[PDB]
């Protein structure tokens, strides 16, 4: 079947040019609305959430994890780490690493995570451990944001990363004080006041993490709290033809009006 918002979503995908891929699970009622939600998109940085929260559940047997010092070295930098440059030729704990990989996007501080899971596939390995069988990663920073059209590397499905936001961020895939913790770092993302949240009402909270790559692919995937119900989750991916198309953070906030609409 097509409910109105689907088909709402699909307008907004035509005259956008792309191809667009939605997740919203209420917790109200625990209902979804998907529109492609399981074709498969470039998750792009989106995918640092999986990552520092494969690290939050290591330290939930090793209470100094997260104090951990990480030595960054110049030839650790890639193409955009805001963070990570302030440190070379010293070191940042893996608490600093999390969180300026998700509230700035820091790209060499998402490679020490991945190195710490031993690898793209540790990041994957954590994802099945918590019943995500879709998700992928298969390369480390710069490189997992080519986001080829058809390329199944570093990919995953609206449906499964909502479902997976949503038991990270709400449920009990982390230990409590790890989940706060996750939820602190979101709330405090400094890159998303374009994309979901745009297209929110503006007395509603949110902890969100975008993502940007070639073919112009804009994401975001959120967790929100509205005013007066319960939390919603909500995943926003999207992708273009062209390898040199700009960014259309609008497309999101667009999608998230709809889906805020339809509620
Ligand atoms: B993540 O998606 O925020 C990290 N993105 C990138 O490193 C990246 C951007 O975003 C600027 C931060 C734009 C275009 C790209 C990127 C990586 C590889 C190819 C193209």
């Amino acid at each position: 079947q097509t409910s109105a918002v689907q088909q709402k979503l699909a307008a907004l995908e035509k005259s956008s040019g792309g191809r667009l891929g939605v997740a919203l699970i209420d917790t109200a009622d625990n209902t979804q609305v998907l529109y492609r939600g399981d074709e498969r998109f470039p998750m792009c940085s989106t995918s640092k959430v999986m990552a520092a929260a494969a690290v939050l559940k290591q330290s939930e047997t090793q209470k100094q994890l997260l104090n951990q010092p990480v030595e960054i070295k110049p030839a650790d930098l890639v193409n955009y780490n805001p963070i990570a440059e302030k440190h070379v030729n010293g070191t940042m704990t893996l608490a600093e690493l999390s969180a300026a990989a998700l509230q700035y996007s820091d790209n060499t501080a998402m490679n020490k995570l991945i190195a710490q899971l031993g690898g793209p596939g540790g990041v994957t390995a954590f994802a099945r451990a918590i019943g995500d069988e879709t998700f992928r990663l298969d390369r480390t920073e710069p490189t997992l944001n080519t986001a080829i059209p058809g390329d199944p590397r570093d990919t995953t499905t609206p449906r499964a990363m909502a479902q997976t936001l949503r038991q990270l961020t709400l449920g009990h895939a982390l230990g409590e004080t790890q989940r706060a913790q996750l939820v602190t770092w979101l709330k405090g993302n400094t890159t998303g006041a374009a994309s979901i949240r745009a297209g929110l009402p503006t007395s509603w909270t949110a902890g969100d993490k975008t993502g940007s790559g070639d073919y112009g692919t804009t994401n975001d995937i959120a967790v929100i709290w509205p005013q007066g119900r319960a939390p919603l989750v909500l995943v926003t991916y999207f992708t273009q033809p062209q390898q040199n198309a700009e960014s259309r953070r609008d497309v999101l906030a667009s999608a998230a009006r709809i889906i805020a609409e339809g509620l």
